[PDB]
């Protein structure tokens, strides 16, 4: 099995706006979770291919990464933060799924999410 592609992160067919949330999430959230010691695996696709996963876009229908999330940030693919946040939790209910509780990858993953729902917990006011 071949790699789907990485998720749509330009469409010039979107309106686009700046927010205060969006800043936020780019600068703040993604900027944080980023830099973390457990990014890592979560900084590009899962490389089916480059892993021997063949077994992984079999189950994971909507896959999801920070590296698609920063670059749909940067290019205004997101109108809402909810649309944003939404992209992170799917990221995060992926790994909850395809991963046994417990397991090294769920244990980085639940490292992340903690952090992530601290930040979201202070997003600044809406216009
Ligand atoms: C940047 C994305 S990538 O190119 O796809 N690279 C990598 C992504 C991931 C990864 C693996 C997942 N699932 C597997 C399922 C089988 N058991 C292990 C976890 C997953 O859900 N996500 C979100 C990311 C692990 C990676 C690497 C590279 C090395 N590892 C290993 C060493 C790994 C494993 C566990 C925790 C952290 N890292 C690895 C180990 C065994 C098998 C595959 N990857
Ligand atoms: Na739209």
């Amino acid at each position: 099995l071949e790699n789907p592609p990485p998720p749509e992160t330009s469409n010039p067919n979107k309106p686009k706006r700046q927010t205060n949330q969006l800043q936020y999430l780019l600068r703040v959230v993604l900027k944080t979770l980023w830099k973390h010691q457990f990014a890592w695996p979560f900084q590009q696709p899962v490389d089916a291919v480059k892993l021997n996963l063949p077994d992984y876009y079999k189950i994971i229908k909507t896959p999801m990464d920070m590296g698609t999330i920063k670059k749909r940030l940067e290019n205004n693919y997101y109108w809402n933060a909810q649309e944003c946040i939404q992209d992170f939790n799917t990221m995060f209910t992926n790994c909850y799924i395809y991963n046994k509780p417990g397991d090294d990858i769920v244990l980085m993953a639940e490292a992340l999410e903690k952090l992530f729902l601290q930040k979201i917990n202070e997003l600044p006011t809406e216009e």
